[PDB]
């Protein structure tokens, strides 16, 4: 428009108030021209393209100046455009200023906006550059040293051999380590695999074509190169870019839901990586075929996605849109929620129980991570965002190519940075490629250490959990003193939350939550015991001189011992609870627990179990009515079992009675044991499951009874091979039963983590009503435990 | 003799007493002191005794007392001038007649007498026993006196003897008063009183009522009922036959005599009277002899349940029958008499009057010794052996009660037994006994009426413990007294309200470990209320009848019992097999399941074979898994209701092992008396576990280098039955036999091999023959070859079998010929499935 036109033209204050003081200048002088007998109807002749060319004479030279054009505001007014510029290009204004003059020259014989042109267009290019001099030559044949000077495009060349040299190295390291050793091959790490093949695609296809075009200073490889670079190094970014939004998400709902850790196997990580893949060519594809193209930006040297250049031939400002709102805004929007939820989390959790330091440590450890994520992404695409941003709201400013390649810099440089944050500061891998680069290198019963200087001694390794007190643990510790010389034995207990594999959560960006720890001394003792028990009395006379007994006790507020089933192809796939009791030596004060010498320590897995308390409950009979939409009659349904609390491989007869009084019939009767699986570890997450079930054939008609008792067996041979079934904690890798119905001791303080298991009788009724069918069901609950030996 | 006739005389008081002088005096005459102090006469008789005597001493001291009074006065005849030719000249007997005048008169008195001591030692005794009976001391006791003049003239002990010796009986009282006659003639009031008489009316009449009936009703009840009629019975049923004997033979004739007081019978009906006393009280005897041997190798001996058929039980009664013959026969032909014992009244055997006629001392002798020690000896091994298994055995197994309260009822009636014995025939041999050391001894009739009493007492109370003590027949009475009164498969309860289940009969026995019962058992909410349900399994072994066994004294043996509760459970069952959770789910909801265990300790189900003419004989091992309810808590297993309880027997099988033994081959070689060459025998088999039905090739190899021929070469299949229950008793029997008719010469060598094909069906009709346990009277085959497992604790009771092959060789050596043999064991089982 006007503004934009003698901007360009003519060429301490901020931009905005100068063009107020233009627009004051505007406003005197359109006045000006109206006043001025000779200008007005000139004015009010021409149109407003043509006014515009009026007022920028007006402006410069003055209504004065102005005014004395006599032959030429006659044939302007009359029609006639090219007598008019002929005048005017031989008059002392054209030679004063060929370069503003010619322009405006054109427009009066024209009028159309065709004259003027920011910078120099083209059929597959756009050179930021004025072709006013006669300078511009095509980036696919000659030489572009006329955009800046020749010694940048030396940087540009010295700039994409240093992207090279870092970025293929650490990226190609990261698959190959990946393909050596097996313990990195994990659906989390899918994604970030997925990220290192992404930031290949742009050196290989990139910036290596980059670093060739700026060493001769223009594109050689013509259009089709062009379109093939800009495809790679937008799908290298891309791919890149929703690698993180999926990394985001997945390591949200994995860390903070545990159950999802078994849920999450390689079909869903390929899933990821699908979507990672379809969003990229989703928006990778349309420049090629038409929607937006992909040209040379800023030196005309490296090429990518026309968002400056509207051209709506290739529709550029719904492309930039869309691209803008969706892959700008969706990932932070997404990925802030994400990671803000997850420090949201750890953060509650950590402040819960505080007297825990290891915990302190790792939210501590996540926090820092966690902001280096956010300014890691923001440095990367934010430049591209703000400048594309500004450019389209400035779109008659001119803007030139070293401007354009600023964005380009911190984009190209997130494809090294990325790995570094992503992947090596990633505790795993920094220790896995730690190993590659250095070339492969940096009855009473016991359990004897690797060392053999520490020997543990236990009683039993299934204690028992009564409701009011838990049945402590009992035992000694043999050491040798020669080995074992200025040292401190602890013996200490563990309860532990466990869930996905050790290496690949660990690593990550925060590990698996303990729910209880303890530590003890044993050697040399202040004096904690008052009095010792009959088995530490006995191993002692048994025993030699060097053992020291120990005896660590369970709080009210902790669960059992809670494993959940993983399904036959689930090969590398583990979620449970586990109680430890661990002993071992060290040089070191007290906290320095978490992280271990590996050789003198010794471990041996306990239980908390949960027997069958003597007092039965009351026998449990559940009752319920119905009414349906039309027929408003009573549909009365009583159920009722033999016990409150049932045991393992007990039959289980429900008797359920049914009064019909309504119009409609029922088609069947279904009854089904299912467990309801509530898992606790961040937040209260129940999951209800089937385990037996049984259903009968007959049918209740209307104005008739029916008292039917079916029995259902439970069994854990029946339910094998099925994914999230909690199962009683296995000792070591042999035949159990189905979970145990967990007990919680009434009104407590503390609130009861981990993963707590009640059964029910859930009948179902099947109802024929009008295609439709309806379903109604109650539930009743009950106990399934182990009998007292 | 002389020590007889002063104490008949002169009278033997034990305790001190004043005589009619009044100077304290002890036994037969023999002073103690002048003084009038009684401790003066304790003084002298404690010193002369030598102990604490206080006036009271022995029988046999005041006799030592006697002899010293026979020494002294002897020496005091030998003083006097006028009484030592007389006594030099005399014979003992005469000698012994004027010491019994020397002791009452003294010195003095008899040192009076000139005419009749110059006519006693001139050999003149008629006109001796004038003066004599003219004297003072015939005045003064003629009673005394009257015995002793006799005993001068005759220079016998006629007039010291003790009773009245008859032709055809024996009255213990003496005649000298003139006042005894014949028992078969007239009354005997003057032995006792005639109340005593109306006393043993009165006592033969209760005998008759108590002893009629129950012996009559134990023969009429036996004709009833089918269930008695069993060989063990069948000596019992002769006990009562004899008690009858000794009622209508005995007792009755006895009433009839007693009430009128002497025999009105005459000799002959003392014979066949005493006849049948003897013959009922001997066969009684004899019976319960046989009764205790029969009652020790049944019992003891499981296999001996078989053999003891009518026949065997026939030659016990025809034994005891023999026996009792063998006794009461010769009394009636010469050795020995039957004449009235006691008061005259019962006839019995003389064993108190000694009379060489008809050898008394012989007989008594024979009888006594014979009669007395052999059923003493026989009896209390038998019993005594009996209880010591029984004791042995229950200390064996303690666990079961059951055994316990057996082996005590076992024990108490042995105990009694024992002493029902002793209190019938030691009264009779411990005064015979008596009798016949003391001979010279006077006894009345009261004191012979003493062992009658308990004697025929007997008749009455061992019907009592023999037969109305015994479970069977106390039952079996108690009905006639009082008029006649008084795939899966399942199994229903009489009452149907029990229902017990179980997968199948044949339950696996591998040798580690065997295969358990598994099972429900249905039940009625309705019947069972407020009651116990226990399912148990038992293991047992059978031998003999079911009734007869429990009677006799103990009852079958359990290998092993082991009973478990059902409804309501303690809890429930561990984890569900298969078979539990389907029927579960088939059945309602009132099924509960049950998982029962064998211990490694136990044998198979094995039964043996009776023969065709072996109606009701059965013997053999056998498991019982049964199910009942009850109102009582859980030892009251003993006793069970028979309506609500329902049965169902299984088998522990055992199949043949997968790996097979070593191949057997056997070898010995042979000698002989006279020639001292080698005879070298080898055998070898194919299989060491043969199957049923298949063949057995027995190849022998005989390498001959002696002078002697060999007549045949015999194989034999023979089955060791090795019964164990109470002690480790083998049976061997053969199954099958092939023998070949060649020979082997001298100096040569034979290989052959002979077949051998066990089978069932040509061992058909056979007594002792092993076979795998029937499930309902069904075929079968041979007993399975037994395995135990290695180094086990406990002993295995049961019927354990075992195969091998035995071949002998038939040598013909120097018409006589030897039969050298060998064996070699393997293995007869069923396949594995």
């Amino acid at each position: 428009n006007i503004f934009e036109m003698l901007r360009i033209d003519e060429g301490v204050i901020t931009k905005d108030e100068a063009e107020k003081l233009f627009n004051q200048d505007v406003d005197a002088a359109v006045r000006g021209i109206l006043r001025n007998a000779k200008l007005k109807p000139v004015y009010d002749s021409l149109d407003a393209v043509r006014r515009a060319a009026l007022i920028n004479m007006v402006f410069q030279m003055g209504e004065t100046g102005v005014a004395g054009f006599t032959n030429s505001l006659r044939m302007l007014q009359q029609k006639r455009w090219d007598e008019a510029a002929v005048n005017l290009a031989k008059s002392r204004w054209y030679n004063q200023t060929p370069n503003r003059a010619k322009r405006v020259i054109t427009t009066f014989r024209t009028g159309t906006w065709d004259a003027y042109m920011c910078g120099t267009e083209g059929p597959n290019f756009y050179v930021p550059f004025s072709n006013a001099t006669g300078v511009v030559r095509s980036p696919f044949e000659y030489p572009q040293y006329y955009l800046a000077e020749p010694w940048q495009f030396s940087m540009l060349a010295a700039y994409m051999f240093l992207l090279i040299v870092l970025g293929f190295p650490i990226n190609f390291l990261t698959l190959y380590v990946t393909v050596q050793h097996k313990k990195l091959r994990t659906p989390l790490n899918y994604i970030l695999l997925n990220l290192a093949v992404a930031d290949l695609f742009m050196v290989l296809g990139g910036f290596t074509s980059t670093l060739y075009t700026s060493l001769h200073g223009y594109f050689v490889f013509g259009p089709t190169g062009c379109n093939l670079q800009g495809f790679f190094a937008t799908l290298g970014g891309e791919i890149a870019l929703w690698s993180l939004v999926v990394l985001a998400i997945e390591r949200y709902v994995v860390v903070c839901k545990p159950m999802s850790n078994f849920r999450f196997g390689e079909n869903h990580a390929i899933m990821g990586v699908a979507f990672t893949w379809v969003m990229a060519l989703a928006c990778a594809a349309p420049p090629l075929a038409g929607w937006s193209r992909y040209i040379p930006e800023g030196l005309q040297c490296s090429c990518g996605i026309d968002y400056y250049t509207l051209k709506p031939e290739v529709n550029n400002e719904s492309f930039v849109i869309y691209m803008f709102v969706v892959h700008f805004t969706i990932p932070m929007i997404i990925i802030f929620f994400c990671y803000g939820q997850l420090v949201f989390t750890v953060k509650e959790a950590a402040a819960q129980q505080q007297e825990s330091a290891t915990t302190q440590k790792a939210e501590k450890e996540v926090t820092r991570m966690v902001i280096i994520y956010v300014i890691a992404f923001l440095i990367c695409w934010v430049p591209y965002a703000s400048v594309a941003f500004y450019i389209f709201t400035h779109q008659g400013s001119c803007f030139g190519p070293i401007f354009m390649t600023i964005p380009a810099f911190f984009a190209k440089s997130a494809a090294i940075y990325n790995p570094v944050i992503y992947i090596m500061m990633n505790k795993q891998f920094r220790n896995c490629m730690l190993t590659t680069i250095c070339c492969g290198k940096n009855v009473i019963f016991k359990k004897v250490s690797r060392d053999k200087s520490v020997t543990i001694y236990l009683g039993k390794r299934d204690y028992v959990d009564h409701v009011s007190q838990v049945e402590p643990v009992d035992g000694v510790v043999l050491v040798d003193p020669e080995l074992v010389k200025g040292k401190k034995v602890y013996v200490t207990l563990t309860c532990a939350f466990r869930y996905g594999q050790e290496d690949i959560d660990v690593m990550g960006l925060t590990f698996r939550r303990d729910l209880y720890f303890s530590r003890v001394q044993v050697y040399p003792p202040v004096g904690a015991m008052s009095v010792l028990t009959q088995l530490q009395e006995s191993l002692l006379k048994k025993l030699g001189d060097n053992t020291y007994p120990f005896l660590l006790t369970f709080p009210d507020y902790l669960p059992c011992s809670v494993m959940l089933q993983p399904a036959p192809q689930d090969v590398g796939k583990s979620c449970g609870v586990d109680f430890e009791v661990k002993a071992f030596a060290s040089d070191i004060t007290d906290p320095e627990e978490d992280k271990i010498p590996k050789k003198s320590s010794v471990r041996l897995l306990i239980r908390k179990v949960q027997h069958a308390p003597p007092e039965m409950g009351p026998q449990p009979s559940a009752e319920a009515s119905w009414q349906f939409f039309m027929s408003d009659k009573p549909l009365n349904l009583s159920v009722s079992l033999s016990k409150e609390i049932y045991f393992h491989g007990e039959p289980i007869p429900v008797t359920v009675t049914v009064t019909n009084n309504t119009d409609k019939v029922v088609k069947k009767i279904k009854v089904s044991v299912e467990q309801i699986a509530n898992v606790v570890l961040y937040s209260s997450d129940y999951y209800v499951k089937p385990v037996a079930s049984e259903e009968t054939q007959e049918k209740v008609q209307p104005n008739s009874t029916l008292t039917k008792t079916l029995v259902l067996v439970p069994l854990l041979a029946n339910n094998r091979e099925r994914r999230g079934i909690a199962l009683d904690g296995k000792i070591k890798h042999e035949d159990t039963n189905l979970a145990s119905s967990t007990i919680i001791k009434e009104g407590i303080d503390r609130t009861v983590m981990g993963i707590l298991v009640s059964y029910h009788i859930k009948v179902k009724l099947t109802v024929s009503g009008f295609l439709t069918s309806s379903e109604v069901a109650t539930e009743v609950p009950f106990r399934l435990m182990h009998p007292q030996p």
